[PDB]
């Protein structure tokens, strides 16, 4: 999987 | 966030 | 370039 | 893998 | 949105 | 091109 940095607010890492 | 269209098969829209 | 669908709120297309 | 919609012109789905 | 790291060279963080 | 950070385990930068 890959890590993405997106704002969910707050900016966090997300594993896809 | 961003909508990604990924296959896990089923092609799923992911809320990332 | 590629089109991404992300919320900027509102969800829109974005050309990268 | 994920489907990207990109052009280089025709827009196509790229399998990544 | 998501932060993408793309090269246009200079590698730029993009607010998408 | 964009740099993705992905693992399949070592995490590496993938050039897309
Ligand atoms: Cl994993
Ligand atoms: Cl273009
Ligand atoms: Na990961
Ligand atoms: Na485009």
């Amino acid at each position: 999987a890959c890590v993405f940095f997106c704002e969910d607010a707050a900016i966090i890492g997300l594993a896809v």
